Parts: structure tokens; C-alpha cells; sequence
């Protein structure tokens, strides 16, 4: 892996070091703290806060009750239609590895070595230049393969 970021402070907002062409991997290794209610990994168009930057792909594990992963897109400061995956691998106090693979038509995401979900593109992935990680999460490394 390339352009590896170690132990970033959260919230993390960083420029992705190359375009997200088909076959690109984003690999994120981390841990969920015991007090976590949710965290998110956002692939964004820029880093503006006011107005809020468009989020092509919001990947949002939530830990209340049996948990879930909520995926969505933010356009013009407005959330679209949620795609919720209830078969969630994440747990409070457990370590994880997320692999986001960018394909022509969709994102393909594996967690802890097992296929987890697909998310069809809503914003062209060529519009993505920024990776954001927010919420209650401990990140050990972020790595890229272009
Ligand atoms: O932070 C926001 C983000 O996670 C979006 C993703 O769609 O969800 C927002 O919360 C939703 C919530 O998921 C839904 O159940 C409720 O009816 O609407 C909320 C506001 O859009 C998060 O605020």
C-alpha cells in the first residue's frame, strides 16, 4: 500500500493522493471504542464546512441495539435515500479492517476479510478528492492502492 497515514487524529480530513479510478483500494484499520454510538467514513468533494461539502459515499456504522451500517450520499447539504445493511460486522471494543474498492459502477466494501456491501455511484467518483473520518473511532492506519 501507498501514501499510508498513521494514527490520524479524529476528526480526520485529508486529500486523497490520486484519482479514484476503477480498481482503487482504500484500506482503513482501526478499533471501535467502548463508548461508540457511531462513526463514519466519507468520500467527499472538497472539504468545505459552510456550505457542507458533498459526500459521494457516506459509510456509517451505528452501534445501538444490534447495530447496522447506513450508507448514503449528501448533495447540496441534503441527504438522499438511505441504504441500510443490517448484517453488520462491527462491534464496540473490536478491531476492524475496512477495504473500500472503487469500481466503475459501484463501491464494493469488505470488512474483516468478508464481503459486506455494495453502493452504486450517485455522484461521479471522479468528483471525489477528500477522505473524512468522523465520530467515535480509533484509526491505526489508512492506506491506498491506485
Ligand atoms: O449524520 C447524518 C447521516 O448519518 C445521515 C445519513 O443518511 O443520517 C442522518 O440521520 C438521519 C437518520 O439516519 C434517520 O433515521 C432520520 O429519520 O433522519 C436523520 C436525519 O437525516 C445523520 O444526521
Amino acid at each position: 500500500l501507498q501514501n499510508i497515514i498513521y494514527n490520524p487524529v479524529i476528526p480526520f480530513v485529508g486529500t486523497i493522493p490520486d484519482q479514484l479510478d476503477p480498481g482503487t483500494l482504500i484500506v482503513i484499520r482501526g478499533h471501535v471504542p467502548s463508548d461508540a454510538d457511531r462513526f463514519q467514513v466519507d468520500l467527499q468533494n472538497g472539504s468545505s464546512v459552510k456550505p457542507r461539502a458533498d459526500v459521494a459515499f457516506h459509510f456509517n456504522p451505528r452501534f445501538k441495539r444490534a447495530g447496522c451500517i447506513v450508507c448514503n450520499t449528501l448533495i447540496n447539504e441534503k441527504w438522499g435515500r438511505e441504504e441500510i445493511t443490517y448484517d453488520t460486522p462491527f462491534k464496540r471494543e473490536k478491531s476492524f479492517e475496512i477495504v473500500i474498492m472503487v469500481l466503475k459502477d459501484k463501491f464494493q466494501v469488505a470488512v474483516n476479510g468478508k464481503h459486506t456491501l455494495l453502493y452504486g455511484h450517485r455522484i461521479g467518483p471522479e468528483k471525489i478528492d477528500t477522505l473524512g473520518i468522523y465520530g467515535k473511532v480509533n484509526i491505526h492506519s489508512i492506506g491506498f492502492s491506485f
